[PDB]
């Protein structure tokens, strides 16, 4: 009751809308906060296309090693690795980790495309179990965040759960789950979200998602000292289009459902 009450007021205080999910693994207890509400995922869709194509390398050896070519044509809004690579190529490998570490847009968008777009990453979920998870877009048009828009939405419950499955279950094999972690635990884009509401030695896995409406998002799997791991997606979003982001938003959240 004291954690509802908490995070009702950080999202009065911030004048936005706010959902959490955590799923304690101790005690298979959550926490939920709008969890069964949509909110546009933004950048945090990209965990779910890397999933994909890991999923698709246990059929096939060396796909993550496939080239993949960089063009000018392929630059987008936010390019921070395949800038650098331009008229070469990156491994799919390469392209899976400057997703999921840089927030890199033209990764993304190469993940998606090589799975088979944007559909091909929803029925993936769906093989998952995940019947809320929805990818419509690509970059950059899946991060417009519009109020009342249900494309590229999922909800906070249904995002943590899984999470858990993908970093925790058994949605991925071996190497690929670790992989996967590994590449989450290398993040360099979300210092200022969950683990600003951490203490400073628990470990965190985790990718931000960033949008219109100051639409600020971040999903994570946590190792706090001596714990058993949690799974806590803090999404949020706010009622004007140019809106600020509020990574500070998603760090007392995280703060609230962990003291
Ligand atoms: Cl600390």
């Amino acid at each position: 009751a004291d954690v509802q009450q908490k995070l009702a007021e950080l999202e009065r205080q911030s004048g936005g809308r706010l959902g959490v999910a955590l799923i304690n693994t101790a005690d298979n207890s959550q926490i939920l906060y709008r969890a069964d509400e949509r909110f546009a995922m933004c950048x945090t869709s990209a965990v779910m296309a890397a999933a994909a194509v890991l999923k698709k390398s246990e059929s096939e050896p060396n796909l993550l090693n496939q080239r993949v070519e960089i063009k000018k044509s392929d630059l987008v809004n936010y390019n921070p690795i395949a800038e650098k690579h331009v008229n070469g190529t990156m491994s799919l490998a390469e392209l899976s980790a400057a997703a999921l570490q840089y927030s890199d847009n033209v990764a993304m968008n190469k993940l998606i495309a090589h799975v088979g777009g944007p559909a091909s990453v929803t029925a993936f979920a769906r093989q998952l179990g995940d019947e809320t998870f929805r990818l419509d877009r690509t970059e950059p048009t899946l991060n417009t965040a519009i109020p009342g828009d249900p494309r590229d939405t999922t909800s906070p419950r249904a995002m943590a759960q899984t999470l858990r499955n993908l970093t925790l279950g058994k949605a991925l094999g071996d190497s690929q789950r670790a992989q996967l972690v590994t590449w989450m635990k290398g993040n360099t884009t979300g210092a200022a979200s969950i683990q600003a509401g951490l203490p400073a030695s628990w470990v965190v896995g985790d990718k931000t998602g960033s949008g219109g409406y100051g639409t600020t998002n971040d999903i994570a799997v946590i190792w706090p000292k001596d714990r058993a791991p949690l799974i806590l997606v803090t999404y949020f979003t706010q009622p004007q289009p140019k809106a600020e982001s509020r990574r500070d938003v998603l760090a007392s959240a995280a703060k609230i459902v962990t003291d």
